[PDB]
Parts: C-alpha cells; structure tokens; sequence
C-alpha cells in the first residue's frame, strides 16, 4: 500500500483520551514515537484531570496498531497502514467478566508527520468496589494475540482477544476485548487473511514526573501465516 511508506521510519505520536467511566470523568494526554520496521512504540501517557479514577492497566489496550511490524509476506495483510493517511476508525467494547465494560470509539489518523489517535471511552455498570474502581489491578506486563479477520461488508476488520489482567489477590479479572476498524476514506484498503498481531508491553514511570501518569514500552508483531 501507499500508506505503508509512511512509516518506513520513527513517527511522532498523539494520543487524546476523554473518559467517562460511572460518572467519573478524566482526560488523558500521550505522546511519543513508533518505528514500525521493528514494531516497536515508546510512549508516555498523562492523566490531565488530576488521579486517573481507573487503573491504568485497563486502559492499556484502548491508547495505534497501524505501528504493528508486518513480516515481509504478511504484508499484503495490513490494512492499518493501507486506510493512512486518511486513517480508520477503531470501535471496541471491553467487557470486564464480573463488572462493567468500557466502549470506545477512537480514529486514528495522520496530522501532518504525526500519527493522531483521539479516543472517546464510556465505562457503564461497574461496580465502585469491584476490581477496576477499587484499584485491585497489578501493573505487571500485559501480552496476548489480537486475532484480526475481514470485514468485507465494511471495508475493514474485526478483531477479539482476552487480557487476563492479574488482581492482588493473586486470580485474574478478564477483560473480553470486541473490536471494529472502519477506514474513512472511499477506496480500496488491504483486507486481510486471518491472522494475529502479538502485542506486549511493560509499564514504567517518568522519575521526573509528580503527575499521575504511565510510560508504556511495546512491541507488536503480526504473525500467523507462514511463508
Ligand atoms: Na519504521
């Protein structure tokens, strides 16, 4: 695709969240760069609102797989790239097992030389002293398979894939992930063969920083089909 020239090099990245989860409203700001040839992001993400009223593990996955690294004979199959520069938009529902869910609608494309994710999420029915707003979450490193299928009917994709984000008390709370991607422009897009993208992360913290934020590590690999 065209849109794949575009990131052959390291690319800024801007990413605007605004919140809504029972009632509890928060912005979040990020900013950093993506070099797709080695599928690799390095971002940091500010709560702009004060205390983020959720834990920042189960926003991981909603603040860009237009970075993911596509092997060579894969590359047929990224439709991400494909939908740039006009971009896509990307819908999800989260379903928390046990508690609320989170539905977000983001679209994602380039402002100039910087990739643009602006995001909208809507948390209903959780519970205020359930795992996500009582803060039960660990913030150990999140991994997992995206598993991507076409959508002819809407010019794009779908995907699914479970995080099974570690609480305290030493079990796991399931975050059963739905989502869409849409392109915005008119034409053509690479719609793919069923495959996977293999996304991991590990979360640190700025030393600097008396914000309440998250600087996130993450690599993310389509895989699935062989050669
Ligand atoms: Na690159």
């Amino acid at each position: 695709s065209k849109g794949e020239e575009l990131f052959t090099g390291v690319v800024p990245i801007l990413v605007e969240l605004d919140g809504d989860v029972n009632g509890h409203k928060f912005s979040v700001s990020g900013e950093g760069e993506g070099d797709a040839t080695y599928g690799k992001l390095t971002l940091k993400f500010i709560c702009t609102t004060g205390k983020l009223p959720v834990p920042w593990p189960t926003l991981k996955t909603t603040l860009v797989q237009c970075f993911a690294r596509y092997p060579d004979h894969m590359k047929q199959h990224d439709f991400f790239k494909s939908a740039m520069p006009e971009g896509y938009v990307q819908e999800r529902t989260i379903f928390f097992k046990d508690d609320g869910n989170y539905k977000t609608r983001a679209e994602v494309k380039f402002e100039g030389d910087t990739l643009v994710n602006r995001i909208e999420l809507k948390g209903i029915d959780f519970k205020e002293d359930g795992n996500i707003l009582g803060h039960k979450l660990e913030y150990n490193a999140i991994s997992g398979n995206v598993n991507i299928t076409a959508d002819k009917q809407k010019n794009g994709i779908k995907a699914n894939f479970k995080i099974r984000h570690n609480i305290e008390d030493g079990s796991v709370q399931l975050a059963d992930h739905y989502q869409q991607n849409t392109p915005i422009g008119d034409g053509p897009v690479l719609l793919p063969d069923n495959h996977y993208l293999s996304t991991q992360s590990k979360q640190s913290k700025d030393p600097n920083e008396k914000r309440d934020h998250m600087v996130l590590l993450e690599f993310v690999t389509a895989a699935g089909i062989t050669l």
